[PDB]
């Protein structure tokens, strides 16, 4: 059916506007080309090659110290616990989508007993006036900038300001899930380390907009991160030797953290070209970081069939799969990086030529 | 003190008594130089490269399926909650010593909410006679072959036939803790297969004996592996890629895999040089593996001094460390796999002729 020719269609094209391409041994073997063989690996937790990775992270986000994990999925559900451990209180709160809520198989439900009050609705920000309506105290907020299930949006800065000063008042500790914190700076025009400064503590992902293979780095206060190892090694992810995703994660980021600002302003020129399409909208509208969402006033199966077209025509991915949102309504997201600056303008203006016709 | 001057002279050394050479980032290059950069990498545990070797192993084990874990820490913490939940028995059963109990930072304790019953003593194997005398339910036992925290003993192959049986009469899981289960196959003269037939379900490690990087296999029936699969992404441990730590494994498994009685044989020679020195001997006395402990009639700064001389004087890596056993008593642990064969004839000879003037 659709689902199966538009995931072939988009897997044969030459071209993507998402990604970093493709996620093949290649990412690691060039990851590995400056770095000399007799390099000693790190030694549970320790060593030069963690140490020095968990310190320059730490440094960058404005944090006394940093832990090395192998998946924010496991730093995270450690860092709410050891809040709540300080505040005796196993209830947080956040929003209705976030990770922990509906990506971690109940994680945090079943291994942490922790009770999530969730902020607002699934459709939008969670506001200050959300957390000050919850109707029991907890130990913890924890905010996702940006806020990845509902388009990547963001709220404006003086109001994350706000959020922390409350939270600060009210003794509640202010967790950020920073997956995609690097991707942000350019539209807030604020550093890692200021957005961080807002926050106890804070965990970033070197796999998505970085487009490392994976990791995590979770920072905060020394007392908290020497909490925070214990817990790693309860979860099993004190593994001997993690440097193959230390080493990636350093080589991407520093490949790729320069060009945050570069990739915010390609997924806003993109994104005005869908909302310049009859029966195509954007959320949010203007991306505030390099991903968005691109929604269609046409079922998921009507538009595949488009996208199929258009792709097998031009050599340009546009997306492998369509989320149905309502009978006569679907979406996908794109996250813009590497691949987005290899389309050769012809294709990429052919595409929206294309899109404009068919709709 | 002693302590780190031993530990200094021991990483000095160019050859080794023990492991497989230098834990270095060119273990990692050697299993990639046949790697087509094409391959793709695994995604979220599906793909040939994670499915492929999962398979490979089950059917080395003879079991149904096999999910790969980033650690036995977090896959054995599982496998036991698994049983629990089909018994509804929270209690398990193991030996004092078991990785479980002591390594994990109580993790099982912790995460799992389980309450582990201690077999036997400390200070020797368990029994049939300690499990039969339990008295109370239990979910699940656990066995470590071999029981490495006293030097790697193992029980009669007919005794962990009659566990087995009773286990099986009782409605008792039986759980094999293979971290070392590839060493134990020439003693035996059992394959894994038949070792593993008497087991419900089975963890074995690829960085110890086989000397890869990191990683585990749990296998079992296909309903067990399945809700191990659940936990896994609870735990945080379905990392988007894990093909950095499988390619290495499968590479190095296939470089020792064969090599296990050469190890054994090894071990054995070199145990029997230990116990001709004066104030020397090895826990068990005959290895029954590729391992053993060494003990010492001395201090642990005064055996410290003579190993650092040793060391030096002779390039050969003895010990990194001494555990004091008391005040005038102290071990190590030696492991032999390729570095072994690496010493050349006079040195070896020159250790053993210090070791026995020395003592
Ligand atoms: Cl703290
Ligand atoms: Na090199």
């Amino acid at each position: 059916g659709m689902t199966n020719t538009l995931k072939t269609s988009y897997q044969k094209t030459p071209y993507k506007l998402g990604g970093n391409g493709p996620r093949n041994v290649g990412v690691l073997t060039e990851a590995l080309q400056n770095i000399d063989d007799n390099l000693e690996s790190d030694i549970y937790g320790n060593g030069a090659v963690i140490e020095d990775f968990e310190t320059k992270i730490a440094k960058i986000l404005g944090k006394q110290s940093a832990v090395f994990f192998p998946s924010g999925t496991m730093a995270q559900q450690i860092a709410l616990r050891i809040w709540a451990d300080r505040k005796e209180n196993r209830r947080v709160a956040y929003h209705p989508l976030s990770h922990l809520e509906i990506h971690e198989q109940d994680g945090l439900k079943e291994l942490q007993q922790i009770t999530p009050l969730l902020l607002g609705t699934a459709n939008q920000l969670l506001t200050i006036d959300d957390i000050k309506s919850l109707r029991e105290p907890v130990s913890s907020v924890l905010i996702e900038l940006p806020q990845r299930e509902i388009g990547g949006q963001l709220p404006a800065f003086e109001e994350l300001e706000k959020i922390s000063e409350y939270c600060h008042e009210q003794g509640i500790s202010l967790h950020l899930d920073g997956a995609r914190l690097w991707e942000i700076t350019p539209f807030y025009q604020k550093s890692a380390e200021e957005i961080c400064a807002l926050f106890d503590s804070v965990y970033v992902s070197f796999y998505k907009g970085i487009g490392g293979i994976a990791g995590a780095i979770l920072a905060g206060n020394d007392d908290f991160v020497q909490e925070a190892k214990i817990w790693k090694r309860r979860y099993g992810g004190d593994l001997i030797s993690l440097y193959p995703y230390i080493l990636s994660a350093d080589y991407y980021f520093e490949k790729r953290i320069g060009k945050m600002a570069e990739y915010f302003e390609a997924a806003k020129g993109l994104a005005e070209r869908f909302n310049s399409c009859s029966g195509v909208k954007t959320v949010p509208e203007v991306p505030v970081s390099n991903m968005f969402h691109v929604y269609f006033e046409n079922s998921a199966d009507e538009i595949g069939a488009i996208l199929t077209k258009i792709q097998d025509e031009t050599g340009v991915g546009i997306s492998g799969y369509l989320q149905e949102k309502s009978a006569d309504v679907c979406a996908f997201e794109v996250s813009v990086g590497d691949a987005f600056a290899e389309i050769p303008a012809k294709n990429l203006e052919l595409v929206f030529r294309c899109l404009e016709k068919e709709l």
